[PDB]
Order: C-alpha cells, then sequence, then structure tokens
C-alpha cells in the first residue's frame, strides 16, 4: 500500500470503481476488474470490448501509463456483439 491508482469503470448495467497498483499491463487491470464485474454480469465481458481513457486498446500488453491513461483512469464498456 505505497502506490496506490483510483480507477473508474462504466458499465450499461450501472458503475463499478476499483483502486490497484500500477506495475502490469493491462491485463493486470481487466484481469481483476473482469473477474469481479463476473459478480453482476453472468455474460462473457470476453466477448465484448473495453475502452480505456476514450481510446479503445487492441491488445492488453500495453501498461496503463503506456496508454496514456489519467490518475482518474475511465474506462467504458460495451457489447460489440
Amino acid at each position: 500500500m505505497s502506490e496506490t491508482i483510483p480507477v473508474s469503470v462504466q458499465c450499461c448495467e450501472g458503475r463499478f470503481e476499483l483502486s490497484v497498483d500500477s506495475n502490469h499491463t493491462l491485463r493486470d487491470v481487466l484481469r481483476q476488474f473482469k473477474r469481479e464485474v463476473a459478480a453482476l454480469d453472468p455474460i462473457n465481458l470476453e466477448e465484448y470490448v473495453v475502452n480505456h481513457e476514450g481510446k479503445l486498446l487492441l491488445d492488453d500488453s500495453v501498461t496503463l501509463q503506456t496508454v496514456g491513461v489519467k490518475k482518474d483512469s475511465v474506462f467504458v464498456l460495451v457489447r460489440k456483439a
């Protein structure tokens, strides 16, 4: 608990916020977000795409900072199909 980073996520069903330390790639942020979103979201979010900081990323190899995310870090999730 030395370097905390608050983040906010928007969903068509509601809103979900979380706090995690920056170090790993988006794969980490999404891993937790999707791991928790499943609590209320029965459908597999993996079949959908999520935009970070108003920007749609291709893979999760880039880090939060690599993408250019701000302190607030706002990402929205939407169903593509």
